């Protein structure tokens, strides 16, 4: 056990065929005694003699041998500084090239316990170009081998935007993507999902792995049992699906997300507002679908039971604003959001507590419900146009005598462009007028903004179709701006603003 020791490291570090191949199979046999290997990492001259062998050899038995060792020797918090201040890392990633799959398994075990508990490891691996051979072992087959090979990566990518380039550069994204898709070992879809977490944040990372059928193969784990599995794709889905606009296939992913609306848990909820949020922005396909199963009954009872948690009503308000415009049945899903009793809980949400991207994206949902006629009447009984003058005349003094993220000249536009739309409708025309608005949508003719002054004359448009207002409009000396505006590169703008001027000239 103890005593005789250093004879087998000279025939080790020898030049020679067979002398250091079989002498190697020997330092094997006493590694594996616990407590005689306890011992054995004490000889820098020992233990750098295993490195040099394995670095340059052609026997299989010499390899096996040489890398179970210091995977054997590896268990030790002496054991690893040892490798370390050797310098076995270099070699160990050396090893990575090999084609003998025990080689590969005793290699990368090693570096993982290196990376797990040793200090510098990291830095090491990234130098020896480990990253870029780790990548590339990413097509095996044997999920044990890959679960620790992608554990490596998530260990080497977090927090280092140097090695998650690599990684791009290497073709992770596809390779992670690939594994993804192929396998169902609960622990290895688990790290291939951080890694993908991690890289989700990166600004060239998130398009190569949407390139690379990131979002359906992320879907395929979202009903599976194990929760750290779920959230870990819901949460890299979250951040990869601004970028996932124009991704077709998506129909099963669309579906679940759906379902997981009605989830007990927060994180869940959260995540899936928000995916559905990204993914219905301007594609009118997911709009389609999202709606087809169900999406805006659900999305509605996620608004109820939130209450005021803004981190679930605002992406779950946003998501229902892009469903009820500009697809083949926003006008069922405009109904659909009062059947379901939505109308009270979104006029709500315009008042206190709720911050501004909220209200921002409340009244943009309101807006296109008003598009709907069977609307205009339960919004008005709601209250909305009050709080929506209100909010307007709040925001623009905001912008004149010059917020979280939301520019008040957002909020005048949006609260304007909301009343325009319910303007329509005869009874909200009165209401709108009786609270002397008509002052103000004419200062709004004067804004540097043209969606504003569209907004703005659009609403005057509306009012003006009755006698009375269109006098008020004329005696507010809106003549004088509307002629300007009639020459506004908007033909929005200088088609509204005639027709405003025509409904007061009847005279």
């Amino acid at each position: 056990a103890t005593r005789a020791i250093p004879e087998l490291t000279k025939l080790l570090n020898d030049e020679d065929q067979v002398v250091v191949n079989k002498a190697a199979v020997m330092v094997h046999q006493l590694s594996k005694k616990e407590a005689s290997r306890h011992a054995i990492m004490r000889s820098p001259q020992m233990v750098s003699a295993i490195v040099r062998t394995m670095q340059n050899t052609n026997d299989v038995e010499t390899a096996r041998c040489t890398a179970g060792t210091l995977h054997n020797l590896s268990h030790h918090r002496e054991g690893l500084l040892a490798i370390f201040k050797s310098g076995g890392i270099p070699a160990l990633v050396k090893m990575l090239g090999s084609p003998v799959d025990s080689v590969l398994f005793y290699a990368i075990t090693t570096l993982h316990n290196l990376l797990l508990h040793q200090e510098g490891a990291k830095m090491a691996v990234r130098l020896a170009g480990g990253l870029q051979k780790m990548v590339a072992l990413l097509n095996k087959t044997n999920v044990k081998f890959l679960a620790i090979t992608t554990d490596c990566l998530q260990i080497l990518a977090y927090g280092n935007q140097e090695s998650k380039l690599i990684i791009l550069a290497s073709g992770g994204p596809q390779a992670l993507v690939n594994i993804m898709r192929t396998y169902t070992y609960e622990k290895l879809l688990w790290t291939t999902s951080r890694v993908l977490k991690v890289l989700s944040v990166c600004s060239s990372n998130k398009p190569a792995i949407v390139e690379a059928g990131g979002m359906q193969a992320l879907g395929l784990h979202l009903t599976d049992p194990s929760q750290r599995l779920v959230q870990n794709c819901l949460w890299t889905l979250r951040n990869l699906s601004d970028a996932a606009t124009k991704q077709e296939g998506m129909e099963g992913l669309l579906g679940t997300l759906v379902q997981l609306l009605g989830s007990d848990d927060i994180n869940v909820v959260t995540c899936a507002a928000g995916i559905l949020s990204n993914l219905t922005c301007n594609n009118y396909k997911n709009k389609m679908m999202v709606c087809q199963v169900g999406g805006i009954e659900a999305l509605v009872r996620t608004v109820l039971r939130a209450g005021d948690r803004e981190d679930i009503t605002e992406p779950a308000i946003c998501a229902l604003r892009h469903l009820t415009s500009r697809h083949q049945e926003a006008e069922m899903a405009q109904n659909a959001v009062r059947l379901h009793y939505g109308l009270p809980v979104v006029v709500k949400l315009l008042h206190p507590p709720s911050h501004w991207p909220l209200i921002k994206a409340t009244v943009g949902l309101i807006r296109n419900l008003a598009l709907c006629p069977a609307n205009h009447a339960p919004l008005r009984e709601q209250g909305a146009i009050p709080r929506l003058v209100q909010l307007l005349v709040r925001a623009h003094q905001d912008t004149q005598r010059r917020v979280e993220g939301v520019r008040m000249e957002e909020i005048v536009e949006g609260c304007t462009g909301a009343l325009h739309i319910l303007a329509r409708d005869v009874h909200n025309r009165i209401v709108i007028r009786g609270l002397n608005t008509i002052p103000l949508f004419v200062q709004l003719l004067y804004s540097p903004i043209e969606n504003i002054q569209r907004v703005a004359a659009g609403v005057l448009c509306e009012l003006a179709q009755d006698k009375e207002a269109a006098e008020a409009i004329e005696a507010e000396g809106a003549t004088a701006p509307l002629t300007e505006l009639l020459h506004s590169r908007n033909e929005g703008v200088a088609t509204y603003a005639a027709a405003v001027l025509f409904r007061m000239s009847e005279d």
